[PDB]
Order: structure tokens, then sequence, then C-alpha cells
């Protein structure tokens, strides 16, 4: 829309009061001109078609009940893009400024949240297993970074490369929260699932084995459900990245923690530098290691840590 930039003031799903930039002209829209090419949310009204109207609101306020995903989903779409911005100094998915659209209050009961290749898409739960998906931070962070690795890397969606797919998306997701300092930890979205249920999450990073995923490479999946396991392998190189950041002693293998800024910095060097359309867990241990050693060099703690994290789950 074409108009005046302004700032509004709501409440997202969990009842926190937040300020939004909206674009005034006769209503109130959420559309955010600070930043890139712009910010931009969505109702598809319960709905499947995309991407439904782009948000109206008559006098700027957004305490409904009906507001809170939209109000979510356009802050934290704002923390994401400045994460990336302020720490990797990439602008926006694409790298140019790409406009981020997102759209709520799809479809009815739905437990999800995705990025389609053009935008981000949120159910709102069944008020059961989920709440609306865009109150977790690193929900949003996660889906949004598939847009970056669309991007760079083209990681493709099945088997291996699949997995490695999502556990960036996790990785990021979780810097993400620990950037915006919104009660920050290694598990994904706590802050929207089960609400009934206190202290469980969808997977844990510091132990994927809690939720049912794999820690090491001898138990990994190797059926032909959820792509080839996309979701579930993901856990053992999520592990890896706990286990660099945070050190531990796994299987017996122990592992010196060099923080979440190197961790970052390793990762989004691999990501965008030596990460291929195919590349299996075996070729981003190489890709850790070479990018570690770009950054500190090859007798460096920090290359030492990959490579002992990779040793730990099992992935030579
Ligand atoms: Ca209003
Ligand atoms: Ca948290
Ligand atoms: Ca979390
Ligand atoms: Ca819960
Ligand atoms: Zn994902």
């Amino acid at each position: 829309i074409t108009g005046t930039s302004t700032v509004g003031v709501g409440r997202g799903v969990l009842g926190d009061q937040k300020n939004i930039n909206t674009t005034y002209s006769t209503y109130y829209y959420l559309q955010d001109n600070t930043r890139g090419d712009g910010i931009f949310t969505y109702d598809a009204k319960y709905r499947t078609t995309l991407p439904g109207s782009l948000w109206a609101d008559a006098d700027n306020q957004f305490f409904a009940s009906y507001d809170a995903p939209a109000v979510d989903a356009h802050y934290y779409a704002g923390v994401t893009y400045d994460y990336y911005k302020n720490v990797h100094n990439r602008l926006s998915y694409d790298g140019n400024n790409a406009a981020i659209r997102s759209s709520v209050h799809y479809s009815q009961g739905y437990n999800n949240a995705f990025w389609n290749g053009s935008e981000m898409v949120y159910g709102d739960g069944d008020g059961q297993t989920f709440i609306p998906l865009s109150g977790g931070i690193d929900v949003v962070a996660h889906e949004l970074t598939h847009a970056v690795t669309d991007y760079t890397a083209g990681l493709i969606y099945q088997n291996e490369s699949g997995a490695i797919n999502e556990a960036i998306s996790d990785i990021f997701g979780t810097l993400v929260e620990f950037y915006a300092n919104k009660n920050p930890d290694w598990e994904i979205g706590e802050d929207v699932y089960t609400p009934g249920i206190s202290g469980d999450s969808l997977r844990s990073m510091s132990d994927p084995a809690k939720y049912g995923d794999p820690d090491h490479y001898s138990k990994r999946y190797t059926g032909t459900q959820d792509n080839g396991g996309v979701h579930i392998n993901s856990g053992i190189i999520n592990k890896a990245a706990y286990l660099i950041s945070q050190g531990g002693t796994h299987y017996g293998v122990s592992v010196v923690g060099i923080g979440r800024d190197k961790l970052g910095k390793i990762f989004y060097r691999a990501l965008t530098q030596y990460l291929t359309p195919t590349s299996n867990f075996s070729q981003l241990r190489a890709a850790a290691v070479q990018s570690a050693t770009d950054l500190y060099g090859s007798t460096s703690q920090e290359v030492a840590s990959v490579k002992q994290a990779f040793d730990a789950v099992g992935v030579k």
C-alpha cells in the first residue's frame, strides 16, 4: 500500500503487548516499511486461498484475540530480519531485500506453519495440540530460514539433505530466540505446543532422544516416512550443533563448547559457501570443518570442537 509509516500497538498470542510497524492509508495496514522492501501480513480468514487480504485495521490498535496471530507473525518476521541483517549482514532471504509476506488464520484447526516457496503460512492450531503457531519466535525463524536455505544451498527436502535442511532451520530458529532474549532454550516450539502440558516441546536440540529422535548416526531412521526422516534424523545434526555451542560429553566423547555466536558464524558460512543441494551429513561435517578453518585457523579450538562434535554423533 502507498501511505504513511506509523507505529501501532497490540497484543500477541501469549498476551504480551508490543509495538508494530504499520502503514496508514485510510485503514492501518500490517505493512512495515522500515525493513527491506517491506514486511506484509495477510489474513487468510480461515481459508486456504493464499495470500488472502493484506491485514487492515481501523484504529491501529491490535488487541482483539483474532488479531494476536497477525501481531506476532508481523513482529517476529521483523526480529528475524534484524537478526540476519545485524549478525550476518544478509538483507532478507534472497540477500537483496525481498519483501517478506505472511498469512495467518490459514484453514481451520491447522496444526502447522510452513514456507510455501514464496511466503510464510501459519495455522491457528486446534487449541490442544497447538495455539496459533506465529506465537513461537523459534517457529517463525525456523520457517523463514527455509527461505534462506532455498536461496543459498538449495538443500533438497528428502533424506540426509532434507534432514540438514531441517536442522539448519532449528539452529537458526534457536539462535533468533537467543538473540531476542525471549526466554531462550534449545527446545523447538515450546511456547505454542500443547497449552495444557508444561515443559514439553516438539523437538529438543540438547537431547533429541527425549522426544524419540536419534542423537547418533547409528540410530538414524532409514525408512520412507517423513520424506526419509527429515524431521527425525535432524536430531543428529541438532545434537552436534548443541555440542559445538554448549559443549558436553556424549557417548563418551567430550566436546568443549565455543558459544552460540561462533556456532552461528560457522553454520552460516557452511550454508552459504559450501553446501550444495544434495549434500549429506558427511559433506556437512567437511563444510563445517572448512568453515571453521576459514574463520579461526586450522589448529584452533573451534575446528577441534567442530570435529569432536561430529565424532560424538557418529558422523565422519
Ligand atoms: Ca483495531
Ligand atoms: Ca523458549
Ligand atoms: Ca525454543
Ligand atoms: Ca506444552
Ligand atoms: Zn522445517
